[PDB]
DNA sequence: GCTTGCG
């Protein structure tokens, strides 16, 4: 029930456009047998670099203790994330080691944009997928989700912007060649 | 303001 303002959105998970900061959408479903249906699902950014800084990733690592989830279940973590996740200031390294400590968590995350910046991004999306977690760009149903689930749309219906699907396109071209290596 | 924080 704390949702996003529709331009903050637009403005930082649009495939086609770059941000200096980096939003983080998350949802934890359960699952006990096949049934996740829908049940935790917050959003966050990055505390801005000032001279460090702290990226979106390990913000959401600092709370899942206060999720309080059951270590005898197992749940899937879904992220939204405007940036793909780093590997040289630690992030991909330090979300590995969340996965091997708790084997109970299935990973998923689709990305708006490839943080290509991080001349290491590709060995980050590669340990991240050898550490199990589904590593996918956000198309259209990804956008609208988020839009539908975390934003304050006041009964609006998500509107794409020009070269949506284009961009989706092209960057799940660069990712799958990445995760083929 | 222009935006893969900086000046
Ligand atoms: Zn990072």
């Amino acid at each position: 029930r704390h949702l996003m303002d529709p331009h903050i959105f637009t403005s930082n998970f649009n495939n086609g456009i770059g941000r200096h900061k980096t939003y983080l959408c998350y949802e934890v479903e359960r699952l006990d047998n096949g049934t996740s249906v829908k049940m935790h699902r917050g959003f966050l950014h990055n505390q801005a670099k000032n001279l460090y800084g702290r990226h979106a990733e390990l913000r959401f690592l600092d709370l899942v203790p206060s999720l309080q989830l059951d270590p005898a279940q197992i749940y899937r973590v879904t992220w939204f994330i405007s940036w793909s996740p780093c590997f040289s200031w630690g992030c991909a390294g330090e979300v590995r080691a969340f996965l091997q400590e708790n084997t109970h968590v299935r990973l998923r995350i689709f990305a708006a944009r490839i943080y290509d910046y991080d001349p290491l991004y590709k060995e980050a999306l590669q340990m991240l997928r050898d550490a199990g977690a589904q590593v996918s760009i956000m198309t259209y149903d990804e956008f609208k989700h988020c839009w539908d689930t975390f934003v304050d749309h006041q009964g609006c219906p998500f509107q794409p912007w020009d070269g949506l699907d284009e961009h989706s396109q092209a960057l799940s071209g660069r990712l799958r060649a990445i995760l083929q290596n």
